């Protein structure tokens, strides 16, 4: 596959439901992200996440050629304001080299996030001068739900002694 | 026993200027003190240093001039700027509290997945209803707290990735 084709995909499959602002050289792209809850259902099948549960991020990354030493980042924010959560393979100490074509990257995180509506952001880059390959802001929406309501975004219910 | 005028005087006297505390309320009862244990029993500093994910104990000393029923004792955290990133109370926890005259001790615990950074602690005492809500002692912010993490993450949610791909 070629960069021009990827540039076309990048511009076409932009998510307007979230008003996705997408940019990058698109030498490789975040082709798709499927999100699993701990019961094995996808967000598509069931669009909620319970506060504190194990979430799995199933990426498909599509590259026109081999690219070494890339960073694949994921983050979440409220409808407004900066990210409330974010991390990447670089932080986690796992080096990634993209091979030509379609390939699978899987992340996990246990997210103690309070009830509410959030936005998921994803970024692909080569970490020489840094190269932004494919930034997807926001890539999709997600709603969290809890047994009861807390202040803020941290899910940490009090225990009365 | 203890009068409201005395509680008013303690309220003023022990306002925390170091945190620029804004403090108000009728002071029929006050949050006389909050002390924070890392739950294994030690007392943390004036500025507690807590690891992301640790269980933390909040030990309130409450002073009441008379009996007050239907009490809300809330606690929350913010960054130096912005609204609270975390907060809860006995009301949320479905635990009723009645204050008796004089001094008494109320204890909360929570396990706080909060990223490394400097934060501010707020706490508030109020009579819930039985008419109109009465603010007894609101303390914003009453002390500082520092979190540290094994490695730095974005935002305030402590939730490091596991990379399954290898
Ligand atoms: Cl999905």
């Amino acid at each position: 596959v070629s960069v021009e084709e990827l540039k076309a995909i990048q511009l076409r499959t932009t998510n307007e439901a979230t008003g996705e602002k997408r940019f990058g050289s698109a030498r490789a792209i975040i082709e798709d992200l499927t999100i699993y809850k701990s019961d094995g259902t996808t967000l598509a099948e069931k669009p909620l996440i319970k506060s504190g549960e194990e979430v799995t991020f199933d990426f498909t990354i599509l590259a026109s050629e081999e690219i070494k030493d890339i960073a694949l980042g994921i983050s979440m924010s409220k409808a407004q304001g900066g990210d409330i959560w974010g991390d990447s393979n670089i932080g986690a100490g796992s080096a990634i080299t993209l091979r030509p074509g379609r390939q699978r990257i899987v992340y996990k995180a246990t997210l103690p996030i309070n009830s509410g509506d959030y936005l998921i952001h994803c970024g692909l880059a080569k970490v020489g001068d840094r190269e932004e390959l494919d930034q997807r802001r926001p890539m999709m929406k997600v709603k969290f739900w809890s047994a009861r309501e807390l202040g803020g975004v941290i899910h940490a219910p009090l225990k009365i002694i």
